[PDB]
């Protein structure tokens, strides 16, 4: 009885150009979608997905509970105290089943200015030893680059759609101080799968994980070709379709307070499925101290009644709640 969303699958290739008809004409399409259910397919967007799913799937069956530990964030190892958000993210068999690497701007390195600060959400990235996992950082870190690349193009989509210059959020989006993060995360298959990492939602529904907004301004998702992901609508929670060979877009809620609440941050949450598969986000953050100045698509004047809010103060309070709203990752 759940219908299928409806997510439009959006021919993105034009924001990589310099054809501006052809540029307004998707960002039309990103208003649109935006508007409705608040998620698309983004596709003909330049990324080999394929290799990412192989090298990823490489990383997670190869990674041993030794390195694990040695990787794990501070929820998990309590020495180490400097990872908040970049590391391993263990599963818990028997209660948990979901675990996942998490990795932040290869910019943030020792030297880098907001390192030496110690300014919160910046850390610099951990790895795992390079003759286990051969090519495995190299790899990541070009993907972190190249999913950049096809985010600075979906922003400048944005920008045109909410009647903005092309730049307005992508120049505050920048290689050596964005806070996105990607995240690899496993989904296993378990036989039995214990009742204790199955979450029920009020509808009956079985749950990995629940009903929320994203943090992000933007997220660019590939997954496996397992469906999963619901979205709240009008007429209920819908599915979204799977589509392993494109990136699923949606807004976060900095979007939602930046224009607001005209492009909403879309409520969803993702199904249990009994099933291997992966599921690769891409959080587009903005820098620390990126401010952009609210405003509304809908009123004359494009005045909003809401306060700037820099992006790092965002960042670092949302993350916080969505780990007290739906727990540990
Ligand atoms: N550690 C990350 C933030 C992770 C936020 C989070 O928990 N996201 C969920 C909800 S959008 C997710 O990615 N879910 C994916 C899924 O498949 O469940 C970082 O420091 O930036
Ligand atoms: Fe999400």
């Amino acid at each position: 009885s759940v219908s299928k969303a409806n997510v439009p699958k959006i021919d993105v290739s034009p924001l990589f150009g310099d054809d501006q008809a052809a540029k307004m004409r998707v960002a039309q399409q990103i208003d649109a979608a935006s508007r409705d259910t608040g998620f698309f397919y983004a596709v003909n967007h330049g990324i080999n997905v394929q290799r990412l799913s192989q090298k990823t799937k490489e990383f997670h069956m190869s990674i041993t509970p030794e390195e694990k530990w040695d990787l794990a964030i501070r929820a998990y190892n309590k020495e180490h105290q400097d990872q908040v958000r970049a590391g391993y993210y263990l599963s818990i068999p028997g209660k948990k089943a979901v675990e996942s690497f998490c990795y932040l701007n290869p910019n943030f390195t020792p030297d880098h200015p907001r390192i030496q600060a110690k300014t919160p959400t910046h850390e610099v990235n951990v790895w795992p030893d390079e003759t286990k996992h051969p090519g495995f950082q190299d790899f990541a870190e070009q993907y972190y680059w190249d999913v950049f690349g096809l985010s600075s193009a979906l922003l400048k989509g944005y920008a045109l759609a909410l009647g903005k210059e092309e730049n307005f959020f992508a120049r505050h989006f920048k290689p050596d101080d964005t806070l996105a993060s990607v995240v690899l995360i496993r989904y296993p298959y378990l036989d039995p799968y214990p009742e204790a990492a199955i979450k029920t939602a009020a509808d009956g529904t079985k749950l990995s994980f629940e009903w929320h907004e994203d943090v992000s301004l933007i997220t660019v998702l590939y997954q496996s070709n397992v469906q999963n992901l619901q979205v709240e609508t009008a007429a209920g929670y819908q599915d979204i379709e799977a589509d392993d060979t494109g990136y699923l877009i949606n807004c976060g809620s900095y979007m939602a307070h930046l224009t607001n609440n005209y492009y909403k941050a879309p409520i969803h949450r993702v199904k249990w499925v009994n099933a291997e598969r992966q599921s690769l986000p891409f959080f587009v953050n903005l820098g620390y101290d990126s401010v952009i100045d609210p405003f509304d698509p809908r009123e004359p004047n494009g005045k909003s009644d809401r306060e700037p809010l820099s992006y790092g103060d965002y960042l670092q309070n949302g993350l916080v709640s969505l780990i007290n709203k739906n727990g540990q990752t």
